[PDB]
């Protein structure tokens, strides 16, 4: 009644804080805690730190720290505890490229049991928003380093979040328990049971046998066409959030015939996406027609939609000397075909359904593309190095969106850097990105977001597909679930039965 099971494609990894794969984000968020909380308007509050002051340069932060936190051990949450925590991450340094403050961190000292001074080499903007974020700047009981470091693993996953690890069993169950010696609010729910089960399909029937009691995660959650009908029976609860984040395809500029702005440009007309969601997502996502949804922080723009338009495709392509052969509905230019090659995770039914579809309708343009399914470590190689015609891929929602995907653009090991780096403008766009994030000059910083944005946009350097949401089936017994301002956590701490 204040138990509560539910479900996870794979265990939650040892819980480590400062690591990636396997650690699932949303159960290191549990554990684990941040200086500073992101809230839905996306300023952040008091959280660990207090209180806080600034240099007048902007460079040297002093955070004065709560005195009454308890790691789970008993051990205290102090100063000296979070500074072992930054040294251990940025130990590890070269892990955390894709994120700025990474390379920002130039020292992190306590300088009293209360009181934690960070300085960085730049006036870094997003500084106390990635500091939020579920990982790496949360923070473990120091006693449970591994020989002084965690970059090597750790002990027992100690946190002071509200939910400590009870067990996990690999392949099978992990099973969190409430903190019941937690500094902030008492969760309602005391255990919640997370049964392993990979395939969205076993997922939806678990929950129709009452195996399980909720489940809480994107569009790939559970098939679409069963999602729409439990919304219907009335023995279930189902919702569907406002959306968090973009899917897109990523066009390789620097791959031929993507490498063309016309080709690009022409693909960007190709698609008929309401009937792409109506077609495979059931209805239940919404169209994109730019990389960030107007509701995003910094891009709303008025960038110009490029609306299904097969003769404007066709045009572009035929204008650009790609025209098709005699007898044939492919097209043909300096005697090569119009061929691209579509990758994504071949396991992933919904993924090879809008595949399908995306072949399909650039097949009426008379472009043929090639469906290069594949295992998902095979996939992320590709992003990483540019083997790529067109990949699917995807923002990171709040509070990275768009800052952080966007600085991200700048790692060379990033779909979004080998996707651009065709680009005369590269170059610029990356000196750009580096600028918008230390600037305080509040004109220049949307002047900047205007312009990368844009010209990402008139570039034609992504296909947007659709902005997705969070989606929940639950007993109705649990009541109205919420949604957490940070789009990779769940609020398990916020469900409230009674």
């Amino acid at each position: 009644p204040d138990e509560i099971t539910t479900a996870w494609p794979v265990n939650v990894g040892p819980l480590n804080p400062h690591l990636y794969t396997p650690n699932q984000m949303f159960a290191q968020s549990m554990v684990y805690e941040p200086l500073v909380k992101y809230q839905a308007d996306g300023s952040v509050i008091p959280w660990l730190a207090k209180s806080w002051t600034h240099s007048e340069d902007g460079k040297t932060w002093t955070f004065t720290l709560r005195d009454d936190v308890k790691f789970s051990n008993g051990e205290p949450f102090d100063a000296e505890a979070a500074a072992e925590n930054f040294r251990a991450v940025l130990d590890n340094r070269q892990r955390h490229a894709w994120l700025e403050l990474a390379n920002q961190i130039v020292d992190v000292k306590a300088l009293s049991k209360t009181e934690l001074q960070i300085t960085l080499k730049s006036a870094y903007y997003p500084f106390l928003q990635e500091l939020a974020l579920p990982r790496p700047f949360r923070f473990i009981a120091p006693s449970q380093f591994k020989n002084h470091e965690t970059m090597n693993g750790i002990k027992a996953p100690i946190g002071t979040g509200p939910w400590i690890l009870q067990e996990s069993k690999l392949n099978q169950y992990d099973v969190f328990v409430r903190n019941e010696n937690y500094w902030g609010e008492k969760p309602a729910i005391k255990k919640i049971t997370f049964n392993v089960i990979p395939d969205p399909t076993t997922r939806a029937v678990a929950f129709e046998t009452g195996d399980i009691d909720l489940l809480y995660g994107n569009e790939g959650l559970l098939p679409l066409d069963t999602f729409a009908r439990f919304s219907q029976n009335p023995a279930y609860h189902t919702q569907l959030s406002q959306p968090i984040e973009t899917v897109m395809l990523a066009l390789n500029t620097a791959k031929a015939p993507t490498n063309e702005l016309a080709v690009r440009e022409a693909l960007n007309y190709a698609v008929n996406k309401k009937s792409l969601i109506d077609n495979a997502l059931y209805g239940t996502q919404q169209v994109a027609d730019t990389l960030f949804a107007p509701s995003v922080p910094y891009a709303n723009l008025g960038l110009k939609p490029s609306q299904y338009d097969p003769q404007k495709a066709k045009a572009l392509l035929e204008k650009a000397g790609w025209t098709l052969p005699a007898g044939k509905d492919i097209r043909e230019k300096n005697g090569q075909p119009l061929r691209i090659e579509l990758s994504f995770i071949g396991t992933d039914a919904l993924s090879k359904s809008m595949a399908e579809i995306i072949q399909a309708d650039m097949r009426q343009i008379g472009a043929d593309v090639s469906l290069i399914g594949e295992e998902e470590s095979s996939i992320y190689a590709r992003q990483r190095d540019g083997r790529f015609g067109m990949i699917f891929h995807r923002t990171w929602g709040a509070p990275y969106d768009p800052h952080a995907f966007l600085s991200s653009m700048r790692v060379p090991s990033h779909a979004d850097f080998q996707a651009q780096q065709g680009l005369a403008d590269k170059p610029l766009i990356d000196k750009e990105i580096g600028e918008v994030l230390a600037t305080h000059d509040e004109t220049q910083r949307q002047a900047l977001y205007r312009d990368i944005l844009t010209r990402l946009h008139d570039e034609a350097v992504y296909l947007p597909i659709s902005y997705i949401s969070m989606m929940v089936v639950s007993k109705p017994e649990l009541g109205n679930i919420p949604y957490a301002p940070i789009a990779t956590e769940i609020p398990f701490e916020q469900i409230k039965p009674v």
